[PDB]
DNA sequence: AGCAATTTAAATAGGGAAGATAAGCAAAGGGTTGACGAAAGCC
């Protein structure tokens, strides 16, 4: 079951040094970050953080767990203070 | 048409009252934002 595709398309794509070179590179997102965050920073009730429900209106269309966790995946809210 | 002096000390204490209450309603909308894959005319 677990095996590979390649679809670079709609996929942000960003050059990173090899130290002497560049190295094309796109960054895609991870399966174990995204549900684990969820349930970790649910279940631990951290709340300097956002919400995003990813598919829109069919959140068949994704995932599993898009279709699943249909309440909305949770992002860092990482905002940094503002002076005065 | 500028000159106006210096030190010295500025009150110790005791009190700042509790008893009551601090409304009940009813409202808080849904409308778009579906991709993959499969019939089915069409170059």
């Amino acid at each position: 079951c677990c095996t590979a595709k390649e679809d670079v398309t709609t996929l942000p794509q960003i050059y990173f040094k090899n130290g002497e070179g560049y190295d094309i590179l796109v960054p895609i997102g991870n399966a174990h970050n995204l549900i684990s965050g969820t349930e970790y920073l649910w279940e631990h009730k951290y709340y300097n953080t956002f919400t995003q429900k990813l598919g829109g209106s069919n959140p068949q269309n994704c995932t599993h767990a898009c279709n699943k966790m249909r309440g909305g995946f949770k992002q860092f809210n990482c905002t940094p203070p503002q002076v005065e």
